[PDB]
């Protein structure tokens, strides 16, 4: 049988189909809730919907199963847009991938997971990329320094793992960071047997990050091909959006 490109793809664009998706952990039971929206100013106010995160300082577990693979031999690449339109102060915005051996109606903070990817915030003085890989029972941090996006846009986060170990990350599209997985954390290094489970488990104090356009999969190009086709399509627009909205309030 013909093996598919994209091993999991997430615009909600169906209205409340998500929730068939995405399950909530009930690890807690005073997480905060996931909201359908696409804020205050956007790209399209349809395709721009996303999830948002609605109570401030609360603890976030919501994830998505796929068909499980492998990313032995191949390419991996994870994907997807984050927007902190409430100009946050202290919160994350990165994904982890699990093995399908996750409970998601489980899933915590210190659940057992593959890797960790994305932007993490909390005051001026941590503004990063992390980029973590679990490799023989531990969780091993990236040793390069990689700043976030700040700002109230939506911005594109991509991680590239390559089967010759090595690694590349992408913020809006163009390269931020590269390098060998031998050289740059200190551990067949890139390779997990069961990819099946992709969540969101975070922390914030103000709310309201809308996050939107998931992809993975195991074609580089395609992802920057969908990735223009989707935050390249979002920018300009939602950018003329909030400049007016700003003009009305200097007023
Ligand atoms: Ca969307």
């Amino acid at each position: 049988g013909r093996e598919p490109a994209v091993y999991f793809k997430e615009q909600f664009l169906d209205g409340d189909g998500w929730t068939s998706r995405w399950i909530e952990s009930k690890h807690k039971s005073d997480f905060g809730k996931f909201v359908l929206s696409s804020g205050k100013f956007y790209g399209d106010e349809e395709k721009d919907k996303g999830l948002q995160t609605s109570q401030d300082a609360r603890f976030y577990a919501l994830s998505a199963s796929f068909e499980p693979f492998s990313n032995k031999g191949q390419t991996l690449v994870v994907q997807f847009t984050v927007k902190h339109e409430q100009n946050i102060d202290c919160g994350g915005g990165y994904v982890k991938l699990f093995p399908n051996s996750l409970d998601q109606t489980d899933m915590h903070g210190d659940s057992e997971y593959n890797i960790m990817f994305g932007p993490d915030i909390c005051g001026p003085g941590t503004k990063k990329v992390h980029v973590i890989f679990n490799y023989k029972g531990k969780n091993v941090l990236i040793n390069k320094d990689i700043r976030c996006k700040d700002d109230e846009f939506t911005h594109l986060y991509t991680l590239i793992v390559r089967p010759d170990n090595t690694y590349e990350v992408k913020i809006d599209n163009s390269q931020v960071e590269s390098g060998s997985l031998e050289d740059d954390w200190d551990f067949s290094i890139y390779a997990y047997d069961n990819f099946g489970v992709l969540g969101l488990d975070l922390w914030q104090v103000k709310s309201g990050t809308i996050f939107d356009n998931f992809l993975i999969t195991n074609d580089e190009a395609y992802a920057e091909e969908f990735g223009n086709e989707t935050w390249g399509v979002t920018k300009a627009a939602e950018k003329q959006m909030k400049d007016k909205q700003d003009e009305e309030q200097r007023l």
